[PDB]
């Protein structure tokens, strides 16, 4: 089943991140240019998952460069926790897009949930070597890998959540994804990075 063949024996991640520029395991590798492993330490005590790489990701290599990497970085900051605390990844790990005459970018394509479950095997890959106190996920697609296909991050703001299957049992904290604070008026702008900042801040107050 979906990516699962690819991942080897391993809890190393360099090790798991070269695997994972081999994995076939649903139809994204073909158009991408290549697999975005997540980045940071096994220490790490704080993982955070996003949807998928983006543009400017699919060409870096890394995750969260883009404009909506920056806003997370700039609550970040705002929330006291330092980048040496952090592993962050993304749920599907090809970037899925299209493109429109006159675009100024590729456009990202939601992956399906059948992906999202095809890739599951390196999220559970990296929550098991990293094994991190808290998960914050970042977007539906993130949290629903983690929390179930009917879960909505509108509804449960704020709130640790624990579930079953879930590596190691950490925390969960499911927030908006940065992207989303990039457009709207600027007082909706103000009150959701600082929603955002919060959820940061709960999640780095576990344990
Ligand atoms: S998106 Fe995930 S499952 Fe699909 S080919 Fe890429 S690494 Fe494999």
């Amino acid at each position: 089943a979906g990516a699962q063949d690819f991942v080897p024996h391993t809890a190393d991640l360099a090790e798991l991140a070269a695997a994972a520029g081999e994995c076939r395991g649903c139809g994204l590798y073909r158009d991408a240019t290549q697999a975005v492993f997540g980045a940071g330490g096994r220490s790490a005590r704080i993982m955070m998952i996003g949807e998928q790489p983006g543009d400017k990701e699919d060409l870096a290599g890394l995750p969260f460069v883009g404009p909506a990497g920056r806003l997370l970085d700039r609550a970040l900051e705002a929330a006291d926790i330092d980048r040496d605390a952090l592993y962050v990844t993304n749920a599907v790990k090809h970037f899925k897009f299209t493109r429109a005459a006159g675009g100024k970018r590729r456009i990202a394509k939601t992956p399906s949930r059948t992906e999202v479950v095809a890739c599951r095997p390196w999220l559970i890959a990296e929550m098991t070597s990293v094994e991190p106190d808290v998960v914050v996920l970042l977007g539906a697609t993130a949290a629903k890998a983690l929390l179930g296909n009917d879960f909505r991050v509108t509804q449960h703001r704020g709130e640790v959540l624990h579930v079953d299957d879930v590596p190691g049992d950490p925390a969960l904290v499911a927030t908006v994804h940065p992207s989303s604070l990039l457009r709207g008026p600027k007082e909706e702008r103000e009150s959701a990075f600082a929603g955002l900042v919060d959820d940061l801040r709960v999640a780095a107050d576990v344990r």
